[PDB]
């Protein structure tokens, strides 16, 4: 039971993470209002926070192996919770303080989404650890759900939108006591690895389609709700609430889909995992395409886009861990799945918000300014976003080509 407990500790820790992660993303148009910066600042808010985590994530995989883990993962999340609340205090004339609170918010985070699994891994046994990290991963799409309509209903109920950023830190700090009481107490080269995984083509091509969909995934995850507000106020706050309600529900859903594609496919062929990873992934590179198309009409054609093209985008991660696992032998899931974050968030999240600020400013800054411009520049700046997804379809392609030899090789590796 005290595991369990451990367990339900640290999956609402995992919730209040991503709550934090996209608080900002939730009312991230009072904050350009408010300090005054253009879209490429807004963009920077995420790129640094992402930058951070990159990294500071393998450091803190490597304090976890050599060093205690409660005490770490508790004064993370003490960290990013006093942050979170320090800078919810910044003046109107400093922004880089509110870039650098986010950098250090994300160096928090690192330690926390890095070292948690972990423990829970530890705790339990085969189909118990496989149940509660499937729950640990559950606890995602519903922070992300929750921190927008957090973001977005303190926004309108306080009046402010500082307190958007005041309500979380006091579960955090709430959830850290917890998880340094109820949690029991823990208890206890690359190079080959690194040239023989690059030398592996599944996982590389798998590596970079999954950086495809983290670049979709940031930059539509930031940017569409300011996007929808924008539609709005040209077509003359429940746009963040009902994103965030599509978010809940098409990350909870778009995990079912693909596994029924994968039980449907599998009797049929051994690539079902990518080329159902491929499908996927056009069918969502389409229905973002068509999002920009529906909110230039009306806004309600464009949820439902929201909605289809989410459950198709989000369907390939368990079947990205899977190819993961078959195609990298057991002494080096290790090093697969450290490198394979590091170089998903390099190419993804690190540089697609700030990306699509940049380009937004510049289209912008070739024409006047007015609102009909500024969701001029915004569309056309967040379409590059489909164009990726379509590449990483084909490189989801490109690892099916290869899926079956490169299974054969690691089944004949390990049964040596
Ligand atoms: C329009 C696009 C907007 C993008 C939304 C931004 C919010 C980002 C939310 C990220 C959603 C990722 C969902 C991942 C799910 C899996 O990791 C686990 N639920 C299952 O893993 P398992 O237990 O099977 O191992």
């Amino acid at each position: 039971e005290k595991r369990k407990a451990a367990a339900a500790i640290l999956s609402l820790g995992n919730v209040l993470n991503y709550l934090d992660r996209y608080t900002v993303a939730g009312v991230l148009l009072d904050i350009q209002q408010h300090f005054g910066v253009k879209d490429r600042g807004a963009g920077l808010l995420q790129s640094v926070f992402i930058c951070s985590f990159m990294v500071a994530a393998p450091i803190f995989g490597y304090l976890g192996d050599r060093f205690n883990r409660k005490v770490i993962l508790s004064c993370g999340i003490f960290f990013w919770s006093a942050v979170t609340f320090s800078s919810s205090f910044i003046p109107q004339q400093y922004f880089w303080l509110l870039v650098l609170s986010r950098g250090l918010v994300g160096i928090g985070e690192a330690s926390y989404s890095t070292i948690a699994p972990t423990i829970i891994g530890d705790l339990f046994t085969k189909n118990t650890r496989t149940l509660m990290l499937s729950v640990f991963y559950f606890a995602i799409p519903l922070g992300s759900g929750l921190g927008y309509i957090t973001g977005s209903s303190v926004k309108q109920a306080a009046g402010d939108w500082h307190w958007a950023l005041r309500v979380s830190p006091v579960l955090g700090m709430i959830t850290g006591t917890l998880i340094l009481i109820l949690v029991p107490a823990t208890k206890r080269s690359w190079l080959r690895d690194m040239k023989a995984l690059i030398r592996n083509r599944s996982y590389v091509f798998s590596s970079l389609a999954t950086s495809a969909v983290s670049f979709a995934t940031g930059a539509l995850g930031m940017w569409i709700p300011l996007y929808l507000h924008r539609a709005q106020v040209v077509q003359k706050a429940k746009d963040s609430l009902i994103f965030g309600a599509i978010t809940c529900f098409t990350g909870f859903l778009g995990v079912v889909t693909g596994a029924g594609a994968t039980r449907w496919c599998r009797l049929k062929t051994q690539r079902a995992d990518p080329l159902v990873c491929a499908v996927g992934m056009l069918g969502s590179a389409i229905f973002i395409c068509l999002i920009f198309v529906a909110a230039k009409s009306s806004i309600v054609g464009a949820y439902i886009c929201i909605f289809v093209g989410e459950t198709l985008l989000f369907s390939n991660w368990a079947i990205t861990a899977d190819i993961l696992m078959y195609v990298v032998i057991p002494t080096r899931r290790a090093t697969a799945v450290a490198l394979q974050s590091f170089t998903s968030h390099l190419l993804g999240d690190a540089g697609s918000p700030y990306l699509i600020g940049f380009i937004s400013d510049l289209i912008r800054q070739s024409t006047k300014d007015s609102p009909l411009w500024e969701f001029l520049s915004l569309g056309y700046a967040l379409m590059l976003c489909p164009f990726v997804v379509v590449l990483g379809g084909m490189f989801f392609l490109a690892t099916a080509l290869f899926f079956v030899s490169d299974r054969a090789r690691a089944e004949q590796q390990v049964n040596q």
